[PDB]
């Protein structure tokens, strides 16, 4: 399906939940105003996926050695580069 | 038990983990640029705290509605404001 919405510094981002915005060199922001974009997502109708590989419970790895899901990112070696 | 070192815009943010930056009025920056700050906690030899409510396993909430542990933050009612 499609990734979500873009987001954070320069769009570099893109959304991994409804608050939560990250990018390879970006990092992850959870809660902050670079990810408030995110909860936008809600109202879209279409379903839509961050990332490329699983990791977690649900998650994905979404930055350098980080791995989120919708609701929570934490530090994860199989998603570092 | 000090609380670890400041970190992130204004310097409103306080350090959860060698990577994790997170304050009141901010949410969470895990990975960012904002968090490079809270590296140096790791050679402090005292120990620090960081929120004052615990939540999950191990972690304190550090944002509206975010519990965070030194490894990573995910969403949690019981840090709701
Ligand atoms: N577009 C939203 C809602 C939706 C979910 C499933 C099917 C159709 C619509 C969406 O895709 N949400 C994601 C999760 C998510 C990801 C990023 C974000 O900023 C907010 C939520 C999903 O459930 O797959
Ligand atoms: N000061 C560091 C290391 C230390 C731990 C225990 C006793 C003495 C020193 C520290 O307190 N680390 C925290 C975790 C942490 C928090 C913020 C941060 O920027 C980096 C690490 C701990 O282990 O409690």
């Amino acid at each position: 399906v499609r990734t979500c919405l873009p987001c954070g510094p320069g769009g570099k981002g893109r959304c991994f939940g409804p608050s939560i915005c990250c990018g390879d060199e970006l990092g992850c922001f959870v809660g902050t105003a670079e990810a408030l974009r995110c909860q936008e997502e809600n109202y879209l109708p279409s379903p839509c996926q961050s990332g490329q590989k699983p990791c977690g419970s649900g998650g994905r790895c979404a930055a350098a050695g980080i791995c989120c899901s919708p609701d929570g990112c934490h530090e994860d070696p199989a998603c570092d580069p």
